């Protein structure tokens, strides 16, 4: 408790010494609350107009139009210990896992020199405004290092002083770039290098593309075995255990010298006790602590929780295969059976599992699986939209099942050879291409944007008639030069000026590895549609006299766009489709 907390806390009571008062009438009752002092401040959705103008007949459903408008009743819960038998197995677990992943992969160090270089092309390191303007102009400044300094060797000492998160089914933890760097320092090296790619963790996809994932699930479904089971948690970050923490903390195991000491300290003293920064308006800041759930930077929060969703689906399997009768305790043989499961099979089980931080797909080896669900209650992993107790309903089809908000389709080109496209209803995807976020764009700015997800439909949704349309005039009403952009940035083929068509070759064919044939395509053309019905039934507007008078009239709604942006070179993208082909 506040040994560890204290010098963070006593340092923000001092710099708000007039404003300092333990009210009595505190809205907490899971977190441990401190003080409070004096604030006033908060960014909401803005519409592009590019992409709004170039979607007319999106104008009217409210599907779309209500999406630009506008739980902390779940992040002030408590998760309960686990029993004993749970314990030893999500250790067990745990202890194979980091030594798989291991196997080859070395821990290390990530560099100032590389955080550097991140900031200065703008990834979402959730960092917060104060003595310098942006991340880009602390960085530059050595005074800046020397307060990453202090806060190091004080880590290196066990002690913390500025290690605090601000708070802002959502919840995003933003802390000052130094805290930031030192967890970067310590832990990036999980993403940098690749950690849970599938070709290292079996189950992961990070790095994949949204181009593999479908391809990944119909790899799954060619395993023997029951059906695909994609059970939802009810707010995962929120149900992370000081358990899951401390297994987590195990990575640590592997690493030597500084780096295991600076590792060991954002785990001990950031993520296993937590000072957080709360706005309330009745507007006050309050200071508040806690030992358990998820809040760390969004990147070792997706890295970690793809860790501890691998080992509980593991021991969910492990469950419906019999390997351990009863979560209560574990018996000495049981720990030798659970042990020689992970040996003999724990490689095979971890191939048919999907994982993507908290969401999942798994296709064990029988239905068993579906009421095997006391480990799972018990680690606090409790499913969504279920009773308690009731078994999984799973997917017979892999192109039904839901994974990082798509679902997959099975599309034959013309010549035979064979798409998996990923695929979500139509109203998310206009809808959300209509929104920015943030002040100050430019028309050139927010022209960028537009042909950033213009782009994205080119090259994933090409298979929807709306999104190729749509996508071409977009791309017919910005400057043929100008570069896509996004202030918010898996693989983003798309963010390119290379000719689409030449991109769409390179992703589908050349670089594919379902794809045996080689064979480039020519045109647009060549590259199919889902059947219109299929297209209808995930959310084309195709068929409706709205969408009619909006494809014949294409012209005039792009000639509206490039007269607004003004008198700049442009090209025609339409005659790229069969019907604008005179
Ligand atoms: C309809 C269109 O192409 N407008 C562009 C433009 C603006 N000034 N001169 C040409
Ligand atoms: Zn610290
Ligand atoms: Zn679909």
């Amino acid at each position: 408790n506040l040994d560890i907390i204290g010098k963070r806390i006593e340092k923000i009571k001092q710099e708000h010494e007039t404003s300092w008062h333990y009210d009595q009438d505190h809205p907490y009752k899971t977190w441990a609350y401190h003080g409070s002092y004096e604030t006033k401040q908060t960014a909401s959705s803005m519409v592009n107009g590019v992409v709004r103008l170039l979607t007319k007949p999106w104008d009217i459903i409210p599907m779309v139009t209500q999406m630009a408008m506008t739980f902390k009743e779940k992040v002030d819960t408590r998760t309960q210990e686990p029993k004993e038998g749970t314990k030893k197995l999500m250790k067990i677990t745990a202890e194979w896992l980091w030594k798989e992943l291991g196997k080859k992969k070395t821990p290390r160090m990530c560099t100032r020199e590389e955080f550097t270089r991140k900031v200065r092309s703008n990834a979402a390191l959730g960092a917060i405004f104060n003595k310098w303007k942006s991340a880009r102009e602390a960085v530059e400044d050595s005074g800046f290092w020397e307060l990453v300094d202090k806060e190091r060797n004080l880590h290196l000492e066990g002690k913390c002083e500025t290690c605090v998160y601000n708070m802002m089914s959502r919840a995003i933890w933003y802390m000052w770039l130094g805290a930031r760097f030192l967890e970067f320092e310590a832990l990036g090296f999980l993403n940098e290098d690749h950690w849970f790619s599938r070709e290292n963790s079996l189950s992961g996809v990070e790095g994949e593309g949204l181009h593999k994932l479908g391809y990944i699930l119909r790899d799954v479904s060619k395993k023997e075995g029951g059906a695909m089971y994609a059970d939802d948690t009810a707010g995962w970050d929120t149900r992370i255990t000081l358990e899951d923490l401390k297994n987590e903390e195990m990575v640590t195991n592997h690493m030597e010298g500084e780096h295991k000491k600076l590792a060991e300290a954002i785990f001990k003293l950031t993520y296993q006790n937590k000072v957080v920064r709360v706005q309330r308006p009745t507007t006050v800041m309050d200071i508040i602590s806690r030992r358990d759930q998820r809040g760390s930077g969004q990147v070792v929060t997706y890295g970690l929780n793809t860790f501890t969703n691998m080992e509980a689906q593991l021991i969910r399997q492990m469950e419906g295969e019999g390997v351990f009768k009863s979560i209560q305790h574990l018996t000495v043989t049981e720990e030798i059976a659970v042990k020689n499961w992970l040996v003999r099979v724990g490689r095979e089980r971890l191939s048919r599992m999907a994982i993507s931080g908290d969401d999942c797909v798994v296709k064990p080896l029988d239905d068993r699986f579906a009421s095997a669900l006391t480990a799972l209650n018990d680690m606090g992993k409790v499913r969504k939209d279920i009773q308690q107790w009731e078994p999984s309903r799973g997917w017979n089809d892999w192109t039904q099942v839901p994974f990082c908000s798509h679902h997959f389709h099975e599309l034959i080109m013309k010549d035979g050879r064979v798409l998996v496209v990923p695929c979500r209803n139509q109203d998310e995807l206009i809808g959300r291409a209509r929104i920015s976020q943030g002040a100050g764009w430019s028309l050139r700015e927010t022209a960028c944007l537009g042909k950033s997800y213009a782009q994205m439909w080119s090259l994933m949704y090409f298979h929807r008639r709306d999104l190729r349309l749509a996508a071409n005039a977009i791309c017919s009403a910005v400057p043929s030069h100008w570069v896509p952009t996004s202030r918010t940035t898996a693989t983003h083929e798309w963010m390119t000026t290379e000719d689409m068509l030449t991109v769409w070759n390179r992703v589908w064919i050349q670089e594919n590895p379902w794809m045996e044939d080689k064979t480039p395509v020519e045109s647009w053309e060549e590259i199919p549609y889902l059947g219109k019905r299929e297209d209808q039934w995930c959310g084309s507007l195709i068929g409706l006299t709205s969408r009619a008078t909006w494809a014949k009239n294409i012209q005039t709604a792009i000639n509206q766009v490039r007269s607004l942006i003004g008198n700049e070179e442009y090209t025609d993208y339409m005659p790229s489709m069969k019907r604008f082909r005179r």
